[PDB]
């Protein structure tokens, strides 16, 4: 068992030295890029939400450059995941991408940015080959904790959307996760 | 394969309209009670944490309450805990338990009040047979979310002590979970 590379819409593997847009299998209104946008209620001084576009005919996404603990970047190994953009001398902090607390209304933990790298916490995701098409994040919440029993001890759950202040806003869910390619820039 | 009932210091087995101290199988200074206590850096009106004292030569335990989803507490099923005292009007909301918001500093969650009663989030636990001596209490929060691959899609995880303030808290762990007993009163 070796472990499989990730690839970009070319076939060429992913370099860490790289940056890529995440680009949905979904076309035209069942499509929209990956971008960092501003959670309607949050008080970050900064963008902090992970969105998705409303249709991909119209900007494209922010770029992200992932971190693996490797060399490389590989199917089902946690990984950090961070827009690479240029930013104010305050929002510097805030490309990391992390899932957050709990939200109650969603049932679910959204994510956003103000992560870390290299560290058991709530940064860490995976990219995985989707059910149907093409590929799937996952988040890989609570690292420091013995989830029992469960694969390698470890709580993961499938990245999808949930609708708030009517954009698509990524978060954990059960079903419909969001089928994502990575195409570079 | 039935599910086994759970039991107090007495035998009988638990009534979701008895009370019960939670009381460690560890005695003298590797004792005290579970009881409900004020967080140092809590900015709730009310006390909100779940700690167990140094020593059980003091004061007894504040009691507690099981509310399965069943008639009958189980082991391994999901069940609610909350903290059986008269309170202040301002603070009727904080004596159902919880599991917090991941704790930075601790790298896990703590035990506080403020939970909910029958619903899926952060307020489910379950008791089960300690590997070494007695029960364990166990928290499954996120019980909105697939755990893929994981029991029954769930994210389960041990509760023991951590040191805050100097003061035992309790909250989910990997080793030395909390061996308990639930004596009656």
């Amino acid at each position: 068992p070796l472990p499989k590379p990730v690839l970009d819409t070319n076939g060429k593997e992913l370099n860490p030295d790289s940056s890529y847009r995440i680009i949905s299998i979904g076309r035209g209104a069942l499509g929209g890029d990956v971008y960092l946008g501003k959670s309607p209620n949050s008080d970050a001084p900064c963008p902090d939400g992970v969105f998705r576009y409303n249709s991909d005919v119209g900007p494209s996404g922010t770029p992200v450059r992932f971190i693996p603990l490797s060399t490389n970047i590989f199917e089902d190994q946690l990984l950090n995941i961070q827009f690479n953009i240029p930013t104010v001398k305050l929002c510097v902090s805030y490309t990391i991408w992390k899932v957050g607390n709990l939200n109650a209304y969603f049932r679910t933990m959204l994510l956003e940015t103000g992560g870390t790298i290299g560290q058991a916490d709530n940064s860490y995701f995976k990219i995985v080959k989707s059910s149907k098409i093409g590929y799937n994040l996952l988040s890989c919440p609570f690292t420091s904790i013995i989830c029992l029993r469960c694969p390698e001890d470890q709580f993961c759950a499938k990245v999808g959307v949930v609708i708030q202040n009517g954009k698509r806003r990524l978060a954990l869910v059960n079903e419909n996760p969001l089928d994502v390619l990575f195409q570079e820039v």
